[PDB]
């Protein structure tokens, strides 16, 4: 492929380009989900912060992987970025959900690229993985799971209320 | 009128005297719900502060038209003020839907006025209002939905417990 | 639509959201000419940060959009991103005048957008128009304009050292 | 071997003080090469500076090799070091495509010790390569390669010229 490249298998280069592609997809997801909470009919604002905290995130992720794939030689290819999977996301309930949801398919996604990486005997894409996405996807699950928790303990108690409490004393805002 | 007034027609000049009256209005309006939630069997000093605020905000509105109308050279005049519209305002959720009616009612007024100013081709005019006014009441009115939302969902589980905790944990105190 | 909206058209809601489509659009196309630049065989770092920049300010004015779609009462709706028009943009020559296309683009559907607000009678899509969007696009096609001649100027003359020369002396890096 | 040894196979050992090796020898060609472009009849004063420091990343690796052999309970054994492969290094162009060559070669010896450990099962082994080798390598590597088309570019235009823009425009001095 170019001067530099060293141990970059064409599957690896492929499998990380189809990354981005995933990142840049749950960060336009996290963007809707953001501005969902900024409505005026939703107006819960440290919901809003959280999920656009998460699509800069992503984005940075996406970033990142550009970034190695230069490293690397491989080269950088840009698909269509699908639209998120729905207009309008429900409670902080279905909308945690939903983020765990997605952050469970991109955790999915980097131990099928440590696999292959494992496969393809290339110690430096397993290194950045490990170095730079999968601890940091392991907190962020545990962190939603933990909201999750919270939001179910409120909302069975008494969903508007429990909704409003649980935006204005755990989330920043 | 002047030696200074140019392209300032008289039906501009009438408009901004009424919206003076309106702007005015509005602040002695504000000044009644604040302290009406300042009485000892009401009690929601957050809300107090944030109707004193408004009253204010108006106030300071109304002088900012009459310092435009004399830089135009029109000629300010003032009408009787009508005492506002309620003498005990309700709950929380009752005041900021009567809120909401009165800085629509404003923003209409400032888009008639912007109208008759493009009407009258008075770009000074159209560019004060757009300086000034218009995005700062858009901003009010999405303010004002967001609460709205807020003690709707907090009402909607249990009446004055909601009310207490939207004035602790979001209104300023 | 909702408890705030007020001289809020449908078709200028539809218009918005199809401006922020163009936006984060142009912003994915800005990601590829960064990341290009960013490749060991093109190596050009003040040119893949200058990209990355601009990659920044569209995915900006994007939230920016959506901020007063929901100010306004409007809601956001999102659709697929297509992907970037070329997968490698050539010498900086041709990455400058692609990315001149795009702005002249992205400026012409604000120039539409401003047409229908003011055939609409919408004073504030105008104002947000004007403060935050139309003079910027303005001075970055000029900047834009600026690099295109100063690049055309030293390719004439020896293109590799030239493409060198404009990115060590006028580029960012 | 030792109070302390554990896991740490004679293999690995060996491949360990073999590395030391050729790091050590890759910091005397970086010597070599650092003082030919200090000659009065090369004068590339950046380019020295840019190798020298090499020099003393390799011999910093090799202590650090070193460092590992005594912390594992191994013994570290020394062999006689090669001569750089020549004794005048060309133009810039030259130099870099010798050292491009020279990482190119440190990076298969890194990843050939992190297969032995593998295949060994020492994950100290693994985990130390990929903490301190493996991802400088690839860093540096993509440096080189950036250099190398930079100078490429500058050459192909006006070779005394390009080199000396090199030197002054990118080259620390
Ligand atoms: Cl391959
Ligand atoms: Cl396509
Ligand atoms: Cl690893
Ligand atoms: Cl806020
Ligand atoms: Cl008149
Ligand atoms: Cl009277
Ligand atoms: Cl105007
Ligand atoms: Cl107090
Ligand atoms: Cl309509
Ligand atoms: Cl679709
Ligand atoms: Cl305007
Ligand atoms: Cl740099
Ligand atoms: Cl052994
Ligand atoms: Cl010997
Ligand atoms: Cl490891
Ligand atoms: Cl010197």
């Amino acid at each position: 492929s170019s001067q530099i490249r060293q141990n970059y298998s064409t599957e690896v280069e492929a499998a990380v380009n189809r990354l981005v592609n995933l990142y840049l997809r749950a960060s336009y997801t996290y963007l809707s989900l953001g501005f969902y909470f900024d409505r005026d009919d939703v107006a819960l604002e440290g919901v809003c912060h959280f999920f656009r905290e998460l699509a800069e995130e992503k984005r940075e992720g996406a970033e990142r992987l550009l970034k190695m794939q230069n490293q690397r030689g491989g080269r950088a290819l840009f698909q269509d970025l699908q639209k998120p999977s729905q207009d309008e996301w429900g409670t902080t309930l279905d909308a945690m959900k939903a983020a765990i949801v997605l952050e469970k398919s991109l955790n999915q996604a980097l131990l099928d690229l440590h696999a292959l990486g494992s496969a393809q005997a290339d110690p430096h894409l397993c290194d950045f993985l490990e170095s730079h996405f999968l601890d940091e996807e392991v907190k962020l699950i545990k962190k939603m799971g933990d909201h999750l928790t919270n939001i179910q303990r409120l909302v069975g108690s008494q969903a508007g209320l429990g909704e409003y409490l649980f935006e204005r004393l755990t989330l920043k805002h």
